[PDB]
């Protein structure tokens, strides 16, 4: 644990949180990891436990052991929770992908959203209702949901989520929304504008922000561009930067800090060895679970 909590410092600027991720393994693999989470971060996103493959492996058969643990740990330690994720083409069970009947897929989709959301009703700050639904060019990804149901799946998912838990902020999440003017950013903005105009309950846009070294300085503009979609809020949801330079990290923190709609930042992991791209040392804590230069830099910028 770092003496100075970047979450505390970020919240002091009117932000809701500066969080990270977790699940049973990383929360129990050693003493430092859960200690760091408790001391320096104010929000948690389940790394894999709430995804479709991990929650409904078989049609109508739910497995909530992992997700229960993450939610219980967060709730037991005053951490906000971002449910992740309800509808996604990746980490989706084969039984869902093979459905060809529209009404059947809608029934399945609504049951999945309802059961998962109902179980944690009232305990979730935000839900990534839809994840990665756009192609790089800004058009809609031809996932089973889009292919079988059509664009109406967007409305269906958000409306179902809203009716199940009106206390949660409903988000549409995606990656590569990292520079103003990028085709995917333009596509995200145009579609959300249309959906909001149609009355679809989209409260926020989540920008994953999985960056390479030197890409931190372009994020401010990306968030500004995303602000034009018209959602009440936006958030950096899965931050990690190859190399973890102080310049990159501080640029990204400032990007959120100076944008009124940005409620917070979730860093995708605590320490480097637990990163999905561990070889690029993209996190704030190192192999010994000790604060890296970037962590202290973020603290000093707040």
């Amino acid at each position: 644990q770092a003496s100075v909590s970047i979450d505390a410092k970020f919240k002091a600027h009117g932000k809701k949180y500066l969080g990270t991720i977790g699940d049973q393994y990383t929360l129990t693999k050693n003493t430092k990891n859960p200690a760091i989470i408790k001391a320096d971060f104010g929000q948690l996103t389940p790394e894999n436990s709430m995804k479709w493959d991990a929650t409904e492996p078989n049609r109508g058969q739910f497995t909530f052991s992992g997700s229960d643990y993450l939610v219980n740990f967060a709730q037991s330690n005053g951490k906000l929770i971002r449910g992740h994720t309800l509808v996604w083409h990746s980490q989706l069970p084969g039984w869902v992908s093979s459905i060809t009947d529209k009404n059947t897929l809608i029934s399945v989709l609504k049951n999945h959203i309802t059961t998962v959301m109902t179980r944690y009703k009232g305990k979730i700050y935000a839900w990534d209702v839809l994840n990665e639904i756009f192609n790089e060019d800004g058009s809609l990804r031809n996932s089973v949901f889009y292919n079988v149901i059509g664009e109406d799946y967007v409305r269906i998912a958000f409306e179902t989520a809203r009716s199940v838990d009106p206390n949660a902020k409903l988000y549409i999440n995606d990656y590569n929304l990292d520079s103003a003017g990028y085709s995917k950013v333009n596509g995200m903005v145009s579609h959300v504008k249309k959906w909001l105009a149609a009355g679809i309950p989209i409260d926020g846009i989540g920008s994953q922000t999985h960056l390479g070294a030197g890409a931190g300085s372009a994020v401010a503009g990306a968030l500004n561009a995303l602000a034009s979609a018209g959602t009440k809020e936006i958030a950096i949801t899965e931050l990690d930067i190859a190399g973890a330079s102080s310049t990159d990290y501080v640029n990204v923190v400032n990007a959120c800090l100076n944008q009124a709609k940005c409620v917070g930042i979730t860093v995708w992991g605590v320490a480097d060895p637990d990163s999905w791209r561990s070889s690029s040392s993209p996190l704030l804590f190192d192999g010994n679970y000790n604060p890296k230069a970037a962590y202290n830099a973020i603290a000093n910028a707040l």
